[PDB]
């Protein structure tokens, strides 16, 4: 059942892929990516050749992690795995991994948008996040360039886990953050789509926190009550007490429902931040929300993350995942 492969060089890089995929066009560079034509399905795909996937234990575990995540994602607003292949015929010669995904038109970084456009884009991000989060997965690095959009405005999240979109508790190095670090990111993205301007374009990590605190205000007593780190509490009590800004004044002219949702996403205290599922129910998405079509994910076994294995063992687990792959 093994297909016939064909070879070619692209940007000082040889590509060995099933004849199924045709007209490989480089799209730039973790991995080299080519645009291609899937003759089996008539669709345009992206083919990613991982670079040095098994170079070290850290790379090998990262390769396995990326394959396991992509094999799990089955949702309209999350990038899924169409195919995965290696030219190798055995574990012994297994050295290269190629991942095949839907070719998306552009990303949000390249795409000021109308409020109706922002509504539909953020709705789709949140629907994808509800699904990812329901599997106990956190994206951790959501940003416009990790959001693919086609000309129909259909959106998919990709490239799971720049400082401009990171939750303050990650900036301050909290070990026990929750899934709503991603909701902070969505809030930064949505703000940028509405205004045309990065919300918090910090020049470094200290400037980044200062910009965030200027908007959302310095932590309240209820939040300090929950801070364990001794420095963190002094640092918080030490810097100039900014007052929380009225978001309606900052996002002047925006739809009041958008301002209200932003207020619920950009909360400094992550215990109080809105979840993806809750945000889908916000009135801002009234014309798109469908509680019967915002599904959750099957459970995802992340137990491998806590394991310390040899480089060859991670490579063998990755090989098993290539062989066991079942296309959609
Ligand atoms: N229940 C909650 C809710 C929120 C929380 C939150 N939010 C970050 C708040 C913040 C305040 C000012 C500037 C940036 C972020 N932050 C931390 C937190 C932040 C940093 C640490 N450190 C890092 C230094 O080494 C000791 C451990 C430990 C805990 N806990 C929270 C617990």
């Amino acid at each position: 059942e093994r297909p016939t492969f064909y070879r070619q060089e692209l940007n000082k890089t040889i590509w060995e892929v099933p004849e199924r995929y045709q007209n490989l066009s480089p799209v730039g560079s973790y991995g080299s990516v080519c645009a291609a034509f899937d003759t089996k399905t008539g669709l345009r795909v992206a083919v990613k050749k991982l670079s040095r996937p098994f170079q070290s234990i850290i790379h090998a575990k990262r390769t396995y992690r990326e394959l396991r995540l992509l094999k799990h994602m089955k949702h309209e607003n999350v990038i899924g795995l169409l195919d995965v292949f290696t030219p190798a015929r055995s574990l012994e010669e297994f050295n290269d991994v190629y991942l095949v995904t839907h070719l998306m038109g552009a990303d949000l970084n390249n795409i000021k948008l109308t409020d109706d456009h922002v509504q539909f884009l953020i709705y789709q991000i949140l629907r994808g996040l509800k699904y990812i989060h329901s599997a106990d997965i956190i994206h951790r690095d959501l940003k416009p360039s990790n959001l693919a959009v086609n000309e129909d405005c259909e959106l998919k999240i990709l490239d799971f886990g720049t400082r401009w979109y990171r939750a303050p508790e990650i900036m301050l190095n909290w070990m026990h953050y929750n899934q709503t670090v991603d909701i902070w990111s969505v809030g930064c993205i949505m703000a940028e789509l509405l205004t045309g301007r990065t919300l918090f374009p910090g020049t470094d990590h200290i400037d980044q926190l200062k910009l965030i605190l200027r908007l959302v205000g310095t932590p309240g007593a209820e939040l300090l009550k929950k801070i364990s780190s001794e420095s963190a509490r002094n640092y918080i009590q030490s810097l100039t007490q900014m007052p929380k800004m009225n978001f309606a004044n900052v996002f002047i002219g925006a739809n009041p429902l958008a301002v209200d949702l932003l207020e619920k996403m950009l909360v400094l205290d992550s215990d109080k931040r809105i979840t993806a599922a809750q945000a889908l129910a916000h009135a801002y998405f009234a014309q798109y929300h469908d509680p019967d079509d915002e599904p959750v994910a099957d459970p995802y076994d992340q137990s491998f993350e806590s394991r310390d294995l040899l480089i060859d063992e991670w490579k063998s687990l990755t090989y098993d995942e290539v062989i066991s792959f079942v296309p959609p």
